[PDB]
């Protein structure tokens, strides 16, 4: 069972979920029990399904098993301070999603696959990995005992793959941009819609860019120590592209590490800033986010300073 300490910092936005492994499961567990139900999935089936789920994510610096059970915490937390908005088979998908979400992933983007014309991106050639984490997380639920969806009905089944499929391609941040812009101004017509499925959708895809990028929601050390573990792929990245002869971006190249923190104000003003301030004029209880975000670009600025 849960320690008192996790109990309560659990239900922060900027919560970490620690060192020790073999936590997170039941971190995971009582975030779904919480947000679903106790009656929400046989816990044998869900078990088993989690550690399956645990072993086919790889021993990568950052998209690892920690991150998937980190973005599903951000997305509990999301829907813990927005209860009433999303059904209980949302709720139940997008946790899923989330801890799958990056399933058997290597540490390299979408790109780099492509330029190493990796047999994957002939299979999917948009969203590479986002396909196969979705190909992963179906070919896992079809193992023997681990439908931890048998009692929906099919309708129901289709369904809650269908919402997962979504949320997990969307996690592919080159679609963010669009997405947000569209959000945006949906917002300033006064035109969205929450019961319009393609802007319920929209909002959903933004929810999840927001948990995949939450490390920048964090308190400054476990932002700042994160960004090592993203670097870490990024840069190994940035080798294998020079192992091609081709020269990587900046922010892949290790030879460019001084200029990490012009970088990052990039990054804030580009992605994160506008992804959260989004996120909360659609969700406003999600303000915290945007505020941790906000701080974190102050920190950055102060660095270079
Ligand atoms: C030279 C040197 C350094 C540079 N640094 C950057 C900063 O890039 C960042 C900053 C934050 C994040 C991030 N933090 N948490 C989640 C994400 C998103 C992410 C993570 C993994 N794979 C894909 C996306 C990603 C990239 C940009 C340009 C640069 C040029
Ligand atoms: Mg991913
Ligand atoms: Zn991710």
């Amino acid at each position: 069972n849960l320690p008192a300490r996790i109990c309560r910092d659990i239900e922060l936005f900027h919560f970490d979920i620690g060192p020790f492994e073999n936590m997170w499961p039941g971190i995971f567990v009582y975030m779904i029990h919480r947000s679903c139900g106790t009656s929400c999935f046989e816990l044998e089936k869900l078990c088993r399904f989690i550690m399956s789920v645990k072993k086919n994510y790889r021993r990568v610096p950052y998209h690892n098993w920690k991150h998937a059970v980190t973005v599903a915490h951000c997305m509990y937390a999301i829907l813990q301070n927005n209860n009433g908005l999303f059904t209980d088979l949302e709720r139940k998908g997008l946790l899923i999603a989330c801890l799958c979400h990056d399933l058997d992933h290597r540490g390299f983007s979408n790109s780099y696959l492509q330029k190493f014309d990796h047999p994957l991106a002939a299979l999917y050639s948009t969203s590479t990995m986002e396909q196969h984490h979705f190909s992963q997380t179906v070919s896992i639920l079809q193992l023997e005992g681990h439908n931890i969806f048998s009692t929906l009905s099919s309708s129901e089944y289709e369904q809650v793959l269908e919402i997962i499929r979504k949320a997990i391609i969307a996690t592919d941040l080159a679609l963010y941009f669009g997405n947000r812009k569209q959000l945006e101004e949906m917002y300033q017509t006064g035109s969205l819609n929450l019961h319009n499925q393609s802007h319920r959708d929209r909002v959903i895809g933004l929810m999840m860019t927001a948990c995949d990028l939450c490390s920048v929601t964090k308190l400054w050390p476990v932002t700042k120590l994160t960004a090592n573990d993203i670097y870490a792929e990024f840069w190994a990245e940035g080798d294998e592209m020079k192992k091609l002869g081709i020269q990587p971006i900046p922010m892949m190249d290790r030879d460019k590490r001084d200029e990490v923190p012009q970088g990052q104000l990039g990054f804030y003003n580009a992605v994160a800033i506008p992804c959260y301030t989004t996120l909360t004029q659609i969700l406003p209880p999600t303000e915290p986010l945007l505020k941790a975000c906000r701080d974190n670009l102050n920190q950055w600025e102060k660095v270079i300073r």
